[PDB]
């Protein structure tokens, strides 16, 4: 017999094969990067550097998604806490969190630990949860979000648009790529996007647009006060080495 996907993931976790890639966040009006989104990559020993996408569902059912995320959080602290000079005060670091992680208070501890790797207030830690994940967690989010907020951690709604809004105290809305993709393709698409942006402003929330690929999209978004942009226009997820190099180039002109 052969070991299941979840068992293979466990072996990979114990051998430290899950590693962070870093996708840059840019201001809406341009300028130096203001943060990164952390992506999970698997340097598979015999199948090379990959995305564990097909494996994520298995990690969710087993629970292993939580310790996988923790291992990423620790590797980020190791990677970036020793280059905090290349990081402007306030630099955002965003993680994709799972619903399971919101049980008990482990997430508080995990964030404390990451924050301790940088000077107090030096980075802004952003935890990203989908609408679905927040609804799955509604019994715990009142207290959990209070403890995380107390530490200066922010909560973003991931893939937004993909009455419960009054059930959760969040900091940021991330506009799903599907909406950005349709900028210009038809007038309507836009109205709906305009409504999401305007809803952010009503609620005093920051806004990130995902999937920013063209200058037309960027300009449309920036004209409406979108705070932050992510997507191939700004940069693909990159290894640490490439991130530090780019950050060097940017201090270099500032
Ligand atoms: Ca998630
Ligand atoms: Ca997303
Ligand atoms: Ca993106």
């Amino acid at each position: 017999r052969v070991a299941s996907p979840s068992s293979e993931l466990r072996r990979a976790l114990e051998a430290n094969e899950f590693i962070p890639y870093y996708q840059p966040l840019s201001p809406g009006q341009g300028g130096r990067w203001i943060g990164v989104e952390v992506l999970m990559r698997w340097r598979h020993p015999r199948e090379g550097l990959i995305r564990p996408d097909l494996f994520i569902p298995f990690a969710e059912r087993s629970g292993l998604i939580v310790p996988m995320t923790r291992a990423l959080m620790r590797q980020v602290a190791e990677d970036l806490g020793g280059h905090a000079g290349k990081l402007e005060p306030g630099f955002h670091i965003g993680f994709n969190i799972s619903a399971t992680h919101c049980h008990e208070l482990a997430l508080v501890d995990d964030c404390r630990e990451l924050l301790a790797a940088f000077p107090p207030g030096h980075i802004t830690l952003v935890l990203e949860l989908t609408e679905r994940e927040l609804i799955e967690s509604s019994e715990v989010t009142d207290r959990l979000f209070d403890e995380l907020h107390a530490l200066g951690v922010k909560i973003a709604i991931d893939d937004f648009g993909t009455a419960y809004l009054r059930k959760f105290q969040v900091d940021c809305l991330k506009i799903d790529q599907s909406f950005v993709a349709r900028i210009g393709i038809d007038t309507l698409s836009g109205h709906i996007l305009d409504s999401i942006v305007e809803l952010s402003a009503k609620l005093d929330l920051d806004i990130v647009a995902e999937g920013v690929e063209t200058p037309e999209q960027r300009d449309y978004l920036a004209a409406r006060g979108v705070d932050y942009l992510q997507g191939y226009l700004i940069g693909r997820p990159m290894p640490l080495e490439s991130l530090l190099s780019s950050l060097t180039v940017q201090e270099g002109q500032g």
